[PDB]
């Protein structure tokens, strides 16, 4: 049984070290938070995190070609065998120039990205330190990762490299992402994203003299009209939107270039592919329809299909052992397990058939993805919450 | 017969002064061209033109409340009786900051706005001077006008004030506009313009979480689609266009404000009114359709109808004496009169039932409304062309 790892002497010893060095964990949250990591600019924080991973006594600490920082907690099994990966992303949503200095408010700490996801970075370091000092022996290797590109336009570039090209691509059989502070969350589902900018081009000309020629504005408008007739099931939740538009010079001219940006989301990879294929077909039919309705004698309407966002959809079945481990540990810790869909790093592992769950770092936090982000490092709740992820991790890797 | 004015000694004497002082006319083209008059910024050129109007010996030289500069060549009839107005607009299409210095190329002069319409301003000054010095007596008063707001967003604000609010609005029974250099043109028809920016507003929200709410992008798109199914007769030529669009923040959000700009033009005021009314109904129907298809629980879609352009349509019958005068004189000068529709200052007078024709200043010019604009002030062709407008003007006012 998974929750039995909570009654092992190794875990209880490791929790005492988390208790003893909780003051160190908070210092490392502040140190890493004040190293800003905007999207595609995580190199500075990755270097600092890499130093802290080897400071925790991990093996083979390195930074891969993508920018992820890794460390190995070697298990008792054969080298190169099945392993557990647990990651917390280095990047934040805040762009370069955002002033990040931690502000203390009694037991609260205010700083952009302090809970998403910098706290999880330090909680993983505390896991590695406490496990090694207490002499915990795991059956499978554990790869502690500070990955890049989880937020915004990063589009999971970090976990994609780890799981399709990196050293551990063939060894990760259980993937964890520690994202957020809610230690009762169990993200078992991944909401996918497909986003395009369609640029419609045409010959142009005078609105009066060249009237009758094809107008790319109409083909774009016709796209939106058919777009919002695509069936979207309530469950699995499937959504879409026409969100950004632009183009044209003046009312004196027929436009020669206009653009519309589209959003498509779904909990189901099958439903997301249905919408994407219908959207791409609607784009083609809308261009053909405009070239039939008006004159192409000066050149036809053309459409440039550019993908501007891609995140896979997926799910870990509730019967998978990794979910049963997370459910059992969270129950035994007195919390209510919250299985949910979301858009996290685990989306990548789910799309590859790898059992994956996204978990929380513990304690209290709020106002993520905003400048008012803050966490509560009150020891009783911050420590007890941080002990949850360790139990899930040790139950999954297996202890001896 | 109208062309008989060309054989009167007053006209023949006045033409010799135009010949003698053609070197002065060219200097005034250059001087006035280098005084930039962007739309709504004609005050500097209007002040200089007013000074040149009194230099020609005209009466009651003043600048009205709209900014037009006018002067009166008093006729032999009773004061306050029917009068002839001849105007050349001060403004050009080139915005403030456009470097305007005349560049000589033999007999060519290169400068933005030099032929449209600065040359016509100087040609009118030369008419008044040559008429006064040769002692020509006209039966009707002639109001020489340097009017404002003929190009772009001016929307005929100058002639609109002159003929609906100014001192002479009830005395002008024949209107001329000298616009362009083609002395064989006879603009007897006015193409009307109706232009709107429709701003669609909505509640907005997250594209995923708030999916199902109304989207103003869809109402706008549906408007454009039905817009291009409006019947547009080939003759009288009626056109429309969806030309400018914008709005939206990111693919993560349902837009809360988008806009589309529409163009509608016709040679017929009735056909233009049909399209405008059908357009306004399509806008409303599209808002009602979008508020029925999706949820208004956060607020409905609304549409702000803002007119951004208005120019009336009209026509001067070819049987009108003002057209017979222009046709006969242009023939007698060895040219083929080319009657045409266009969008000039005469649109206003046609709209008010005033006989109106737009004529040219003579000579050679090209590349109007562009930075490569130039004219050829080669005396033989520039003088003979400038004599055409004088003949039309004197035949219409009547000489004694
Ligand atoms: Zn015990
Ligand atoms: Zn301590
Ligand atoms: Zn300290
Ligand atoms: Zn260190
Ligand atoms: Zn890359
Ligand atoms: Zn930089
Ligand atoms: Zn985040
Ligand atoms: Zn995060
Ligand atoms: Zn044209
Ligand atoms: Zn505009
Ligand atoms: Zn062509
Ligand atoms: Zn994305
Ligand atoms: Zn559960
Ligand atoms: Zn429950
Ligand atoms: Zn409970
Ligand atoms: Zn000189
Ligand atoms: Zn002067
Ligand atoms: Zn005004
Ligand atoms: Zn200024
Ligand atoms: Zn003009
Ligand atoms: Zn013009
Ligand atoms: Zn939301
Ligand atoms: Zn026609
Ligand atoms: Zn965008
Ligand atoms: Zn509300
Ligand atoms: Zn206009
Ligand atoms: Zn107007
Ligand atoms: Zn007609």
């Amino acid at each position: 049984k998974p929750e039995a790892v909570l009654k092992t002497k190794g875990y209880e010893a490791a929790v005492k070290i988390l208790d003893r060095d909780h003051d160190r964990m908070v210092d490392e949250i502040i140190k890493l938070t004040e190293i800003p990591a905007p999207p595609f600019k995580e190199a500075a924080r990755a270097a600092a995190y890499a130093e802290m991973l080897k400071d925790a006594g991990l093996q083979d600490v390195e930074i891969d070609a993508e920018g992820n920082a890794m460390g190995v907690y070697r298990g008792t099994g054969p080298a190169g065998g099945p392993a557990v990966m647990i990651a917390a992303h280095l990047d934040t949503v805040f762009p370069e120039g955002t002033p990040i200095k931690v502000r203390r408010d009694g037991t609260k700490l205010h700083a952009p990205g302090i809970g998403d996801d910098t706290r999880s970075l330090a909680v993983l370091l505390a896991y590695a330190r406490a496990m090694k000092e207490s002499g915990i022996k795991v059956k499978q290797d554990i790869i502690f990762v500070g990955n890049v590109g989880e937020e915004g336009s990063g589009d999971l570039r970090g976990v994609r490299y780890l799981l399709t090209k990196g050293k551990y691509k063939d060894r990760v059989k259980s993937f964890f992402s520690m994202d957020g502070t809610d230690a009762s969350r169990i993200v078992t589902g991944g909401v996918g994203s497909k986003r395009y900018r369609i640029t419609y081009k045409g010959p142009g000309g005078h609105s009066y003299g060249a009237f009758g020629l094809v107008n790319p504005m109409v083909a774009m408008s016709q796209t939106v009209v058919d777009f919002y007739k695509i069936p979207a099931p309530a469950k699995p939740k499937t959504t879409y939107a026409a969100s950004v538009t632009g183009g044209g010079t003046s009312v004196n001219s027929i436009p020669n270039e206009v653009y519309m940006e589209f959003d498509m989301r779904s909990e189901s990879p099958a439903e997301l592919a249905k919408v994407e294929q219908a959207f791409l077909a609607i784009v083609q039919k809308s261009v053909e329809g405009e070239n039939a309705a008006r004159s192409v004698k000066e050149g036809p309407i053309t459409a440039d299909v550019k993908m501007i966002g891609d995140r896979p959809a997926g799910e870990t079945a509730a019967t998978q052992q990794i979910v049963r481990n997370a459910d059992a540990v969270i129950r035994a810790k007195g919390l209510d397990p919250r299985p949910s869909f979301s858009s996290t790093d685990s989306n990548m592992a789910m799309s590859l058939g790898i059992p994956a769950v996204t978990i929380g770092s513990g304690g209290i936090g709020a106002r993520a993805h905003s400048l008012d982000e803050w966490i509560d490092v009150k020891k009783t709740k911050s420590l007890e919450g941080a002990t949850v992820g360790l139990g899930i991790l040790l139950a999954t890797a297996g202890t001896q």
